[PDB]
């Protein structure tokens, strides 16, 4: 049974890889794009089987017992997104089906990708399907514990994640502190800055998050105007943010080393 | 490296599926092909991959925001996996 279910999982991973095999090396009009290929048909069948397997699991285990395990929520989420992607794809298929059946209203579905609506179901389908594929690769956690060399690594990895989640409370508090502070400083200079950063709350969150991995430049503090007082305030707050973050990350690293030895 | 490979391949296929259609739309070729997606994610380990590899020129901000989340989740997952490797290797030296 373990080999049969592990072999089924490896086929589903193989289908996901080979689904985009046409564009591995490189890449009405919307009628062609909407249709499902034979690879897509198998993937839909696998997802339906996974949903039914989850339904039987929730039926016998009970809603309370099933919901208590947090990893089952992750496995339920990836199947919901996979169903979400395919229904959005079908909506784009049916809308193009009406347009082709007619042959103005039909004008939209002849357009190329550059002119698509931002909320096109085709766009939503591809965005969700990318998330589902990433999440579907996380079902290896049901097969890794069997192996005697990979099982200990998963157990050790789970302990690391739980410890990091403990320190995320302090990390969040410092993150939100500077995110609001930096946003209040640069909200007025929306068009003055060299690059949009700390201008909006979403943009301030994005800049400070990527600053953790050193992927945010220092020029996000610079302003084009002559107001060097506010720019110097930004340099201090951004500099204090990095010092505080490396201190918090250093404290987390040392405390996790202790936890391993204790 | 077994766990590291599994996480690497997970995002490599996921990011490629997201950005395969916007081959010419993106500011720089990254996550466009499987080879290009592998190259971008590998160099992201050493902080040598920019964040603008997620940005698209088109108005489709839904897919761009999906790319920001997946790329951000990838870095968090990688630093977690690298942190777990570092701590476990320190233990192995002392044991
Ligand atoms: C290592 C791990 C470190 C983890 C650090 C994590 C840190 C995360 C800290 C919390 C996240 C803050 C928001 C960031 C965000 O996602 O932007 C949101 C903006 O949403 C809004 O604009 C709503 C109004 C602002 C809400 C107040 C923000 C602070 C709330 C504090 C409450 C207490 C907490 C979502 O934006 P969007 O909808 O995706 O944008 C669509 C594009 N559009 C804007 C053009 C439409
Ligand atoms: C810290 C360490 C971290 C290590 C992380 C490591 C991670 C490595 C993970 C595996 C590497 C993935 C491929 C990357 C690659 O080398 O590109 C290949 C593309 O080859 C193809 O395009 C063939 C079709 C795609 C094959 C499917 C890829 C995923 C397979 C998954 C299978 C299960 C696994 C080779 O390209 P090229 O031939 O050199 O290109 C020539 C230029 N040209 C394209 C113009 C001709
Ligand atoms: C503390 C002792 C003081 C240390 C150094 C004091 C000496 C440094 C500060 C004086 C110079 C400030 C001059 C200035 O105007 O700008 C400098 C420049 C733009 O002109 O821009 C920059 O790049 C400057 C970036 C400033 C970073 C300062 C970091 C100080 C340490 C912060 C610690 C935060 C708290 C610790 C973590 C707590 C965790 C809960
Ligand atoms: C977990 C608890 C939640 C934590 C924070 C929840 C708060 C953060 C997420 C909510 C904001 C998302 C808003 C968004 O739409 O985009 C943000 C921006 C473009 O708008 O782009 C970005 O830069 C955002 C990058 C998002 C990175 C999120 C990282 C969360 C932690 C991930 C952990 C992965 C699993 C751990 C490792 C497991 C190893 C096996
Ligand atoms: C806690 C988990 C386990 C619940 C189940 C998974 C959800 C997180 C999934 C299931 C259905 C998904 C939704 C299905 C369809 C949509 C509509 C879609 O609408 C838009 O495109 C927003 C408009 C725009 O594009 O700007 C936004 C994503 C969303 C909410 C998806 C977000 C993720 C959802 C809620
Ligand atoms: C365990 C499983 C069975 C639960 C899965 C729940 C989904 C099947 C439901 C929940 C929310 C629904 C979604 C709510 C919003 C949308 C957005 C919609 O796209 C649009 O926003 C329309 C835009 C336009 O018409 O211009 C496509 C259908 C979809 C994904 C719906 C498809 C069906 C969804 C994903
Ligand atoms: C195909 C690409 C995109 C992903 C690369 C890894 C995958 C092929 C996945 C899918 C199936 C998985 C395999 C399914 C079968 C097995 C055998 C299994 O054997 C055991 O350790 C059990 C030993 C015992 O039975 O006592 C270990 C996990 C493993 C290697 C799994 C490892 C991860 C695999 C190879
Ligand atoms: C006791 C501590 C923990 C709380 C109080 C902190 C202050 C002592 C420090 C922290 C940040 C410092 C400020 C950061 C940078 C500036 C900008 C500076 O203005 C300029 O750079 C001049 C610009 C120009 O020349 O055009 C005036 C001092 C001030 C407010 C500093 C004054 C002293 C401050 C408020
Ligand atoms: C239970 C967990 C482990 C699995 C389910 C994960 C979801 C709860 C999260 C993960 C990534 C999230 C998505 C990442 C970012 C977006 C893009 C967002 O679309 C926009 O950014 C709007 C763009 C615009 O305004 O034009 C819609 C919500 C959504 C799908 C998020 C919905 C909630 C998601 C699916």
């Amino acid at each position: 049974k373990f080999v049969a279910h592990a072999a089924s999982f490896t086929i589903f991973l193989g289908l996901l890889v080979m689904n985009a095999a046409d564009r591995f090396e490189g890449t009405l009009f919307r009628m062609k794009t909407s249709c499902f290929s034979w690879m897509e048909m198998l993937i839909i069948s696998w997802v339906i089987g996974m949903i039914w397997a989850e339904c039987k699991e929730i039926w016998t285990q009970g809603p309370k017992e099933y919901l208590f395990e947090l990893w089952n929520m992750l496995d339920f989420g990836m199947l919901a997104i996979f169903a979400a992607s395919f229904i959005a794809r079908f909506m784009a298929f049916w809308h193009a089906s009406k347009a082709q059946s007619i042959i103005d209203n039909v004008k939209y579905y002849n357009l190329a990708r550059i002119k698509w609506d931002p909320s096109d179901p085709q766009i939503i389908s591809e965005g969700l399907y990318a998330i589902a594929v990433v999440l579907s690769f996380s079902r290896i956690a049901y097969i890794l514990p069997a192996n005697e060399s990979f099982g200990p690594l998963q157990i050790s990895l789970g302990r690391t994640v739980k410890d990091i989640f403990k320190f995320m409370v302090i990390f969040i508090m410092v993150f939100v502190a500077f995110m609001i502070g930096m946003f209040n400083l640069y909200s007025y200079y929306i068009g003055a800055k060299q690059n949009e950063a700390f201008t909006t709350v979403e943009e301030s969150f994005k800049t400070l998050f990527w600053a953790i991995f050193g992927l945010s430049e220092v020029k996000s503090v610079v302003i084009n105007y002559n107001h060097k007082f506010i720019e110097n305030i930004g340099y201090v707050l951004y500099g204090v943010y990095n010092v505080t973050m490396v201190i918090v990350l250093l404290n987390m690293l040392i405390a996790m080393i202790n936890s391993s030895f204790q």
